[PDB]
């Protein structure tokens, strides 16, 4: 059968990881009963470090506790993240954390967490915590999915779909991914390039000045223009759609662009993201873009969109 080598590209976050998953759930055989349970100490560690980010935010936006009380649970955790072995979470701590969730005040931090860029499935973990640290818990498909790991090695993802085998390999621009560059963009059949919609209001951790969503399109600048590339089919991703549709509710695209002039409603606003993403494409009149609105953790939004691309490579 004929060999797709196909690359995911995209800045930190945006999805690339979670879309390899899903090609896993999807065209491979999903986790087994060992992969879930491989997932426990990943979860809770995601967990624990997005607990300590909003509690740390309490300060830095300087947010006080609903409930006093609060300021003894938030030292005692950060004792314990302090002494526990990492990727356990303790009877204690996991009580501490329902406290500290249930607050007023630390829900008012969790509300402006662009401003401290938390962590996507800080809600999800932390929200559902009690189901987490039953005794007999096994991590579902979502939970694997929303999950966050420090992966150093490169990993192919293989499979044949529509007759076609497909070579997968996601890959970002950051310096600790390097070892990737050496092979990863000879003979690339097709581009995925992923772009966070919600990345809009959010500025980088070092770089206060620096918008995420304009590194992401200085990215797709780059990589569309490159004569490398000048051939090799190349879909964009719009993710996060989700989050987006929430976040465009509360702070306007102006924050991105100062241009945009529209009524921040989720079709009109991811409309205008998309454009500024595909006008950059100086080879746009000889070759076409598609792009699509994905929600990575959806695994029926990804089968269809990754239908989408296959036909398109087809
Ligand atoms: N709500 C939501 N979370 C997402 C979506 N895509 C990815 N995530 C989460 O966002 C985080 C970053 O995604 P990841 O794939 O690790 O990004 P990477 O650095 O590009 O590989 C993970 O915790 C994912 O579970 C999405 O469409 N919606
Ligand atoms: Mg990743």
């Amino acid at each position: 059968a004929r060999t797709v080598k196909l690359l995911l590209l995209g800045a930190g976050e945006s999805g690339k990881s979670t879309i390899v998953k899903q090609m896993k759930i999807i065209h491979q055989d999903g986790y087994s009963l060992e992969e879930c349970l491989e997932f426990i100490a990943i979860i809770y560690g995601n967990t624990l470090q997005s607990i300590l980010a909003i509690v740390r935010a309490m300060t830095t936006l300087n947010i006080q506790y609903g409930d006093s009380a609060r300021q003894d649970d938030a030292r005692k955790l950060m004792h314990m993240a302090d002494t526990i072995e990492e990727g356990t979470m303790p009877k204690e701590m996991s009580d501490i954390i329902q406290r500290l969730w249930k607050d007023s005040g630390i829900q008012a931090c969790f509300d402006r967490a662009s401003e401290y860029q938390l962590n996507d499935s800080a809600g999800y973990y932390l929200s559902d915590l009690e189901r987490l640290v039953t005794p007999g818990y096994v991590p579902t498909e979502q939970d694997v999915l929303r999950s966050r790991v420090k992966t150093t090695g490169i990993i192919e993802t293989q499979f044949s779909f529509k007759d076609l085998n497909f070579r997968m390999f996601d890959v970002g621009g950051q310096r600790s991914e390097r070892k990737k560059w050496i092979h990863c963009f000879e003979g690339v059949t097709c581009i995925i390039f992923i772009a966070a919609l919600s990345a809009y209001d959010m500025v980088l951790v070092e770089d206060d000045e620096v918008n995420r969503m304009h590194e992401s399109l200085h990215l797709f600048n780059s990589i569309c223009n490159h004569r490398y590339f000048a051939t090799t089919s190349i879909v964009l991703f719009l993710n996060k759609k989700d989050v987006f549709s929430e976040k465009i509710k509360k702070a306007h695209l102006s924050i991105c662009f100062p241009d945009y002039n529209g009524p921040n409603t989720y079709e009109d606003a991811g409309n205008y993201i998309k454009v500024q993403f595909l006008e950059l494409n100086m080879r746009r009149d000889v070759k076409e873009i598609y792009s699509h609105m994905t929600c990575a953790t959806d695994t029926q939004n990804v089968k269809f969109v990754f239908d989408a691309v296959t036909d398109i490579i087809i």
